[PDB]
C-alpha cells in the first residue's frame, strides 16, 4: 500500500483498541497496526522527496518506525497474557510517537 | 519482494559488513539489512501455506522478525557512534536469530 | 539507594539535562539516570506495602522501569551519535513515563 | 549483593529453567535473573577496577547488562503468554550474551 493508506490503517486501529470489549478485538486491531508500520518502512514522505536515501533526514524519519513498532510489539505481548486494560492503556501512549513524527516530516 | 529476494538481500549484506573496510560500508548495509527485514514482515512462508493466517504458527514466525528488527536498530547505533568492529561483532551474533527461524520453519 | 533517593537523582538529572550548554553534560546526566532506574528495580513502594511480591500490580511496578530503562538507552545513543538536541527532547518525553507509573502507584 | 552472587545467582536460576517441571517455576527463575542482572549493572569487575567510570570500557560493560535485560524481559513475556517451551528455548540463547561479555572482561 502506499503511505496515505498505511496511515489510514493505524489511525482507524487505534480507535478499535479504545472501543474494545474484549481482547480478540485488541489483538487483532495491534496485529494489524504492525503490518502497516511495517509496510511503510521505505516509504518518502513528501516533505523529504529532494533528499537521498542516505540522508540524515531520511535516516531519522526512518528512526520513528523503528520505535513505533518496538512500542507495537510490547503492547501485544500484554494483551496476549490477559492484561486488556494495560494494552489499551499503551496503545494510548504510541499517540507521543505519531505526534512526534508529525511535527516534524508532514 | 518476495520472501526468497528479502533472504537473498540479507545474506548478501551479511558479507559485505564482514569484509567492509571503512565505517560507510558498515551503515549503509545494516541499512539494506533492515529494509528487507520490513518488507519480509508479510510474507508467508511454504511450510504454513496450510494455516490461517491469525494461527499461532503465524504469529510466532512474524515474532522472529521483530527480533532480528530489533537487533538491527542496536547495531546501527553502535556504528554510527564510532564504534565500528563492535558493530561488525554484533552483526555476527545477528546469525544465531536467522538460524533458529530457519530450523523452525525452512 | 532508597526509592525516594533514586526518584531524586531521577528529577535532578533530568533538569542538568533541560539547562545543559554541552554535549558532555548531556551523557553523564543519562548515565546517572540509568543507574538509579536500576537501583530502584527490586524496591517496594509505600502504597503496595501490603501485596505479595508475586502480585499483578508488583509485576506491573517492576514492567515500568524495564520501560524507562530502555528509554534511556536510546537517548544515551543518540547523543553519542552527535543527536544532543534530540537525546533532549527525548528526555523530555521521558516524563510521561514518570507520570504514568506516578498516577497508578504514586 | 556483590558480582560474584549475582553471576551464582544468574547460573543457578539457568539450571532450574531447564530442568524446570511446570510454567510457575520457569517464570519465578527469570525473575530472579532480572533482579540479579539489574543489581550487577553498577558494579566494577576486577580487570576494569584501575580504569575510570566514564572509560570506554566501563560504558561497554553496562551496555552488555542492558543486552541481557531487554532479552530476560522478552522471554517472561513468552512465559506468561503460556508458550514456556519456547521460553525455555529462549533462556538457552541467553548463554551467548553471558558468553561475550566473559569472552572480553572476565
Ligand atoms: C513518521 C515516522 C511517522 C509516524 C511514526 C507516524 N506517521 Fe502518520 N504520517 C506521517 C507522514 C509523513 C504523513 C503525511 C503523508 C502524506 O502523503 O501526506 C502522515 C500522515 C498521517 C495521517 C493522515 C494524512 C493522510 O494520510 O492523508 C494520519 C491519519 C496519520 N498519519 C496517523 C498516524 C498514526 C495514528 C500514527 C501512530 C499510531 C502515525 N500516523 C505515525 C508520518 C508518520
Ligand atoms: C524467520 C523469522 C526468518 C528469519 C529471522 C530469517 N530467515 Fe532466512 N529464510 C526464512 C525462510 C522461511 C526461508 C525459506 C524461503 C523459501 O521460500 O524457501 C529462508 C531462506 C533463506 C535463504 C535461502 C533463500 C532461497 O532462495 O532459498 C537464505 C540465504 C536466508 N534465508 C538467509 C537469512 C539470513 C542471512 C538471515 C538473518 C540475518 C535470515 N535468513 C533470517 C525465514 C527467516
Ligand atoms: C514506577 C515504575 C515509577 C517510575 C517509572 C518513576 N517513578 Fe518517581 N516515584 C515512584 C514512586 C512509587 C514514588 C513514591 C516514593 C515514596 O516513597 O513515597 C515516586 C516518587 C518520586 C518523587 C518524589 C520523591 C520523594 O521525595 O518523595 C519524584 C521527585 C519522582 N518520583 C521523580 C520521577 C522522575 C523524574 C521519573 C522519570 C524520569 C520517575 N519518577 C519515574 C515510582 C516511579
Ligand atoms: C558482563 C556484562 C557479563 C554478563 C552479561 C554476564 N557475566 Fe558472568 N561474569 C562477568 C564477570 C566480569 C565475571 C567475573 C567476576 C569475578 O569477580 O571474578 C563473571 C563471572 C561469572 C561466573 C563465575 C563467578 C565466580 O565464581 O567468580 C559465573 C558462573 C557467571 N559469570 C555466569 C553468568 C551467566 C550464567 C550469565 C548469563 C546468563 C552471565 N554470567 C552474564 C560478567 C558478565
Ligand atoms: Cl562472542
Ligand atoms: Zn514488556
Ligand atoms: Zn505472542
Ligand atoms: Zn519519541
Ligand atoms: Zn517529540
Ligand atoms: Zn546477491
Ligand atoms: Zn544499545
Ligand atoms: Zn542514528
Ligand atoms: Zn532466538
Ligand atoms: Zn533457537
Ligand atoms: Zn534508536
Ligand atoms: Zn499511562
Ligand atoms: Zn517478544
Ligand atoms: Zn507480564
Ligand atoms: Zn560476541
Amino acid at each position: 500500500a502506499d503511505l496515505e493508506d498505511n496511515m489510514e490503517t493505524l489511525n482507524d486501529n487505534l480507535k478499535v483498541i479504545e472501543k474494545a470489549d474484549n481482547a480478540a478485538q485488541v489483538k487483532d486491531a495491534l496485529t494489524k497496526m504492525a503490518a502497516a508500520a511495517a509496510d511503510a518502512w521505505s516509504a518518502t514522505p513528501p516533505k523529504l522527496e529532494d533528499k537521498s536515501p542516505d540522508s540524515p533526514e531520511m535516516h531519522d524519519f526512518r528512526h520513528g518506525f523503528w520505535i513505533l513498532i518496538g512500542q507495537i510489539h510490547d503492547a501485544l505481548h500484554l494483551a496476549n497474557e490477559g492484561k486488556v486494560k494495560d494494552a489499551q492503556e499503551a496503545a494510548e501512549h504510541l499517540k507521543t510517537t505519531c505526534n512526534h513524527c508529525h511535527q516534524k516530516y508532514r
